[PDB]
Order: C-alpha cells, then sequence, then structure tokens
C-alpha cells in the first residue's frame, strides 16, 4: 500500500519576496525519448509554492 | 491501495510578494515521444500558490 | 482503492501580491507524440491559487 | 473505489492581488496527438481560484 | 508499503529574499533517450518554496 | 473583581485611508475646574490607529 | 482583583496610509485646576499605531 | 492583585505608512495645578508604534 | 501583587515607512504645579517604535 | 511584590524606515514644580527602537 499525505496551511507569512525572471532566448529542443518519465513539481517559468505529487504505474510494451 | 490526503488552508498571511517575468524569445519545441508521463504540477508560465497532484497506472501496448 | 481528499478553506487572508506576466513571443509547438500524459495543474499563462488533481487509467492500443 | 472530496469555503479574505497579463504574440500549435491526456486544471490565460478535478478510464484501440 | 508524509506549514516569515535570473541564450538539445526518469523536483527556470515528491513503478519492455 | 480584557490583533489590513488636518487658530481654554475626569482615548491631533484603556477609583477628600 | 490584559500582535498589514497635519497656530490654556485626572492614551501630535493603558487609585487629602 | 500582562510582537507588517506634520506656532500653558495625574502614552510629536503603560498610588497629604 | 509583563519581539516587518517632522515655532509652558504624576510613555520628537512602562506608589506630605 | 518581566529580541526585521526631523526653533520651560514624577520612555531627539523602564516609591516630606 502506497501513500503520501501532506500537513496543513503553507504560504508566506512574513516578509518580502522579489522574482525577476528575464531570459533572452531559452531554446530546449527534445526529440526521440523511449520510456516513462515521472515528476512531482515542474517549473519551466516562475514559480512560488507549487506543491505537487505524482504517482503511476506505467506499464508500456512494444 | 493508494492515497494522498491534502491538509488545510494555505495562502498568503505576511507581507509582500511580487513577480515579473518577462522572457523574450523562449522556444520549446518537442517531437517524437514514445511512452507516458505522469507530472503533479506543470508551470510554464507564471505561478503562484498552485498544488497538482496526479495519479495514473496506464497501460500503452502497440 | 484510490482516494485523495483535499481539506478546507485556503486563499489569501494577508499582505500584498503582484503579478506581472510579459513574454513576447514565446512558441510552443509539440508534434508526434504516442502515449498517454497525466498532470494535476498545467498553468501556461498567469495562475493564483490554482488547485486541480487528475486521476486515470487508460488503456491505449494499436 | 475512487473518491476525490473537496472542502469548504476558500478564496480571498485579505489584502491585495493584481494580476497583470500581457503576452505580444504567444503561439502554441500541436499537431498529431495519438493517445489520452487527463488534467486537473489547465490555464492558458488569465486564473484565479480555479478548482478542477478530473477521473476518467477510457479504453482507446485502433 | 510506501509512504512519504510530510510536514506542516512552510513559506517565508523572515526578512527579504531576492532572485534576478537573466540567461543569455540557454540551449538544452537532448535526443535518443532509453529508459525511465523520476525525479521529485525539477527547476530549470525560477523557483522557490517549490516542493515536489514522486513515486513511480514503470515496467517498459520493448 | 474587574478587568478590561482587550485582545486581538489590528490594524490596516488593505486599502487607502488618507487623514488630512488644517485648522486655522484653534482655542481652548478651561479656568476653574475640581474634581475626578477619566477618559478611555483622547485625540487632539490626527490619532490614526489608536488604542486606550484608563482604570481609576480615586478617593479626594477636601 | 485589577487588570487589563492586553494582547495579540497589531500593526499595519499591507495598503497606504498618508496622514498630514498643518494646524496653524493651536492653543491650549488651563489655568486653575484640583483633583485626580486618568488618562488611556493622549495624542496631540500624528498619533499612528497607539497603544496605552493606566491604573491609578490616587489619594489626596487636601 | 493588578497586572496589564501585555504581550505579542507587533510593528509594521507590510505597506506603505507615510506621517508628516508642519505645525506652525503651536501652543500650550499650564498655571496652577495640583492633584494627581495618570496618563498610558503621551504623543506630543509624531509617535509611530508606540506602546505605554503605567502605574500609580499616590497618596498626597497638603 | 503586581506587575506588567511586557513579551514578544517586535519591530519593523517589511514595508516602507516615512516620518517627518517640521514645526516652526513650539511651545510649551508650565509655571506652578504640585503633586503626583506618572506617564508610560511621552514622546516629544519623532518616537518610532517606542515601548515605555512605569510603576509608581510615592508618599508626599506638603 | 513588583516586577515587570520584558521580554524577546526586538529591532528592524526588514523593509525601509525614514525619519526625519527639522524643528525651528522648539521651546520649553517649567519654572516651579514640586512632587513626584515617574516614567517609562521620554524622548525629545528622533528616538527610534527605544525601550524604557521604571520603578520608584520616593517618600518627600516637606
Amino acid at each position: 500500500g502506497w501513500g503520501q499525505p501532506h500537513g496543513g496551511g503553507w504560504g508566506q507569512g512574513g516578509g518580502t519576496h522579489s522574482q525577476w525572471n528575464k531570459p533572452s532566448k531559452p531554446k530546449t529542443n527534445m526529440k526521440h525519448m523511449a520510456g516513462a518519465a515521472a515528476a512531482g513539481a515542474v517549473v519551466g517559468g516562475l514559480g512560488g509554492y507549487v506543491l505537487g505529487s505524482a504517482m503511476s504505474r506505467p506499464i508500456i510494451h512494444f
């Protein structure tokens, strides 16, 4: 048996938090993958207080 | 048996939070994928207090 | 047996939260995918206090 | 057995929350997909206090 | 049996936190992958208070 | 017995609050007075978020 | 017994608060007074977030 | 017994707070006074986040 | 017994706080006074985060 | 018994705090006084983070 409980309220409760994000020409070319890929939290841009949870049992056959 | 309980209220309860996000020419070209891909939270733009959770058991056959 | 309960009210109850989001020419061209793809919360634009949860058991055959 | 109960009232009850979202020429063209894709919350524009939940058990055959 | 419970409230409750992120022309070309790849939290852009957790048992056959 | 248990946090919780005060030539005079005098909060200038409490049982014998 | 148990953390919690004060020639005269006088919080200037308390049992026997 | 247990941490928690004070020729006079006088917090200037407490049982015998 | 148990750590916790004070010719005269006088916190200048307390039981026998 | 147990570490915890003071010709006079006088914190200058306490039981026999 699996399981992943998460506890109570989070979040900013204090001072100052500033985030600037100015990339110029980011490129990400991907091709020809084969298998599965799990991930809890993927942040390719700008994130703050992002919680993610993933569960997977995939069966892939060729 | 699976399961992922999440607890009570999150969210800002404090000071200041500012987010600027100005990319110029981000490019992301992907092609020729094969298998499954789970994810809890995908944030490609701008996010704040983002909660995500995924559960999946896929079967893919060719 | 699966399950993913979520608890009570979240949301801003504090100070100041500002989000600017000005991409110039973001391009995302994807082609030739094959398999399933789960996701809890996908945010490609601007989000705040976004909760999402997905559940899937798909069977794909070729 | 499945099930994803959500609890009571959420929402802003505090200070200030401002969101500007001005992309210039975003392009997202996709083609040649094959299989299923679930998602709890998809926000491609501007969102705030968005709750989504999806359950799917599709069978796709070719 | 697996399992990964998490702690209670987290988040800024103190002083000042500033993050600038201005890459010039980051490129990431990946191709011809073979197998599974799990990850807890992938941050390719800008992140702050990002919590991720993934559990996966995939079976891939050729 | 007695007691005035003030409680709770208070203060500005968002919004705009402007206070102006330009009296020309205010005056006040009290020549002969005698006896007790107790006040909770007395404001002669601007004020603002002001809390005050007083508790007095004097004995005066002429 | 007696007692005024103030409590809680207070103060500005976000927003704008502007206070202006330009009295020209304010005056205040008191010539002959006699007896007790108790006050909780007295402000003749700006003030702002002000808290004050007082407890007094004088005995005077002119 | 007596006692005024002030408690809690207080102060500015984000936002803007501007205080101005430009009186030209304020005046004040008190010629003949006699008796007790107790105050919690007296502000003749700007003030700001000010806390004060006073406890007094004088016995005056003319 | 007596006692005023102040507690907690306090002070500025983020934000902007500007205080200005330009009185031109303030004055204050007191000629003849007699008797006790107790104060918690007296501010004749700027002030700022100011805390004060006072306990007194004088016995005066003109 | 007595006792005023101040506690906790305090001070500026992030943010901006500017204090200005340019009074032109302030004045103050006291000619004839007699009796007790107790104060917690008295400021005539800028002040700032100031804490003060006082305890006094004088006996004056004219």
